[PDB]
C-alpha cells in the first residue's frame, strides 16, 4: 500500500541527472522515507551503496537489470529521469528518437505495479513524453489525470535566478510563474506577475528569450560535451519535495505540466495546488500582459503538435 | 572601528569536472552561505559549462568556471581551495599515483603563488600521501603553513556515523564518531569506544572496524567496475568545506582531519581539530582508547609513515 512510510522511486538513477537527483533526495527527503533507485546498468546497486553512506534517515536501496518492478512496488512517487539529455548533435529530434521507447517501457511497468503513484516525467522532450505516459496508462486502464506530471521546474529555477539578478531581488524568495510547455517558445515566464519589479518594455523580450534558451548557455559553455545535469537534478528534487509535501497534507503550489481543462492544449503547465491525490486543484494562469498574451497564442500550435507526437507514438 | 565588517568569502574547487567535482559544485551552490563566491576549475574544457549549469540554481552563491592550463583566475582571492582533481577501476594503486601525484604538485605550485594564505583541503587520493606532497611544494615556495593544509578524511566519518547509527539504533544525524589516523585501509581508525549510547560486545568491534576501513572497496565492487565513491564523497567534502568556512567566519567547529600536528605518531595524522580564523586553531587529543584501538593504532603506524615518506620523496628525493 501507500501513505505510511513515504516511498520514492527513481527510474534512471545511473545517468548524470539520476545520480545527482539520488544524492539530493538522500539529503532532502523526510526521515523514514524509502528511496528506491533503479536503472538497467549494473552500476546502479553501487550508486545506492554510495548514497547510503550519507548519514540521513532516508532508507536507500538499489536495483538493476531489465525489470524495475521490485523498485516500483508500493511507490508513492515515481520520478522518471531515464534516457538522454541534450548534447551537440542532438536537436529536438534525437531526444524523442531515443527517449520515446524508454518512457513507454517504464510507464508500462508503472501501470501494473504502482498505478496510484504520482508520476513525475523529467525525461525530455517533456511536452511529448507526458502524452506517451498518458496513452500507455490509458491502454492499461489505470490513467489518473491527477497523478501525471511533466516536471517543468527547471524553467522556474532559471526564471527566479535571472529575474532576481536583473532586478536586485532576493534570489531565494522571488516567485515567478511559468506556463505552457517545457521547450522553446512553449516556455512562458509571467514576468508581469513578479512583485517588486518595474519592467521597461525593453527588457521583457530579452529576459524571456534567455529563459527559453537557457539550456544553450550550458551547452555552449560546456564546449558541447554536456547539458544542464546538475540544475535539472535540483529542479527534479524540488518538485519531488513538493509532491511529498502535498501527499503528506502540506499545501504547496507549483507550476507543472498536467492534463487540465484543455482551454489551450490537452496538456499544459500552470499553477497547481498539490495534495493527497497529487493534483488537488489546477489554478488559473491569472492576468497576462499584452506581450504574454501574444506569446501564449503564438505557442499553441507548437505545443499541440508536441502532444500529438506522443499520442501517435502509442496510438499509431 | 566598532561597526559593520563585510566578508567576501571565496571557495575554489580544483577538479570540478569529475564525478566528485560536479556533485561537490552542486552541493556547494546549495550549502555555502549567501554571498560566498565559488570558483570551479579543471583542465577539462567542460568546466565553464559546469559552472553555468549550477549558476541556474536560485541561491545567493556566485559561481564561475575556468578551464585551460592556468587555474590562476580560479584561485585569485580564494579562502578555501578544495583539490579533487586526478583519478579514482582497472588500475594498480602505483599506476594511478604517478598520474595524481604530478597533478597535485602542479596545482599546489599555483596555490603557493596565487593564494598561499588559503586553507587547502586535499581530497585527491591517496590522501595520506598527496598531503605530504602539497606540504613539500608549499615549503619550496616558502609559504607552507601547518594550520592551512588538510587531508579530507570526512568520508570515513560519514561512513562511521551511518554504520554505527544503523547498527545500534541511534539518531543517524546526531551520532558523533571520531576517526583517527589516516584515510586508507588499516590507517582508518574509528574510535567506537568513545561513542555515546552504544554498548559493544567485544566481537562486534573487528567486523565493524573492517567495514569502515573497507567501505571504499565495497562501493568499488558494488559499482561493477563503474567507479569509486563519488556522491557520498562530494557530501563529505561539502561538509568539510562548510566547517572551514565557519571557522574562518568566527564560528567554532571541530572536525577529524589529517594535519601536521605534534608528530607523536606520525608527521601527518588525523585527529580532532578545532577550526578557526587561521585554519587550525587547536589540535585536540585523541582521548582515551580501548585496548583494541590502542593495538590498531600501533599496528598501523609503519604503513602510515611509509605513505607520508612516499609523498615527500616524490618532491624532494
Amino acid at each position: 500500500f501507500q501513505s505510511n512510510a513515504m516511498k520514492v522511486a527513481v527510474l534512471g538513477a545511473a545517468g548524470g541527472i539520476g545520480q545527482a537527483l539520488a544524492l539530493l533526495l538522500k539529503l532532502q527527503l523526510p526521515a523514514g522515507t524509502d528511496l528506491s533507485l533503479y536503472d538497467i546498468a549494473p552500476v546502479t546497486p553501487g550508486v545506492a551503496v554510495d548514497v547510503s553512506h550519507i548519514p540521513t534517515a532516508v532508507n536507500v536501496k538499489g536495483f538493476s537489470g531489465e525489470d524495475p518492478t521490485p523498485a516500483l512496488e508500493g511507490a508513492d512517487v515515481v520520478l522518471i529521469s531515464a534516457g538522454v539529455a541534450r548534447k551537440p548533435g542532438m536537436d529536438r529530434s534525437d531526444l524523442f528518437n531515443i527517449n520515446a521507447g524508454i518512457v513507454r517501457g517504464l510507464i508500462e511497468k508503472v501501470a501494473v505495479t504502482c498505478p496510484k503513484a504520482c508520476v513525475g516525467i523529467i525525461t525530455n522532450p517533456v511536452n511529448t513524453t507526458v502524452a506517451i505516459a498518458a496513452e500507455v496508462l490509458k491502454k492499461a486502464g489505470v490513467y489518473d489525470k491527477r497523478k501525471l506530471f511533466g516536471v517543468t521546474t527547471l524553467d522556474v529555477l532559471r526564471s527566479e535566478t535571472f529575474v532576481a539578478e536583473l532586478k536586485g531581488l532576493n534570489v531565494s524568495r522571488t516567485s515567478v510563474p511559468v506556463i505552457g510547455g517545457h521547450s522553446g517558445v512553449t516556455i512562458l515566464p509571467l514576468l508581469s506577475q513578479v512583485q517588486y519589479a518595474k519592467w521597461n518594455e525593453d527588457e521583457i523580450e530579452p529576459l524571456t528569450k534567455r529563459i527559453q534558451n537557457a539550456g544553450t548557455e550550458v551547452l555552449n559553455a560546456k564546449a558541447g560535451g554536456g547539458s544542464a545535469t546538475l540544475s535539472m537534478a535540483q529542479a527534479a528534487a524540488r518538485f519531488a519535495r513538493s509532491l511529498v509535501k502535498g501527499l503528506s497534507g502540506e499545501t504547496v503550489v507549483e507550476c507543472t505540466y498536467v492534463e487540465g481543462d484543455g482551454k489551450y492544449a490537452r496538456f499544459f503547465s500552470q499553477p497547481v495546488r498539490l495534495g493527497k491525490e497529487g493534483v488537488e486543484e489546477i489554478l488559473p494562469i491569472g492576468p497576462l500582459s499584452n506581450f504574454e498574451q501574444q506569446a501564449l497564442e503564438n505557442m499553441l500550435p507548437t505545443l499541440r503538435a508536441d502532444i500529438e507526437l506522443g499520442e501517435k507514438f502509442i496510438n499509431g
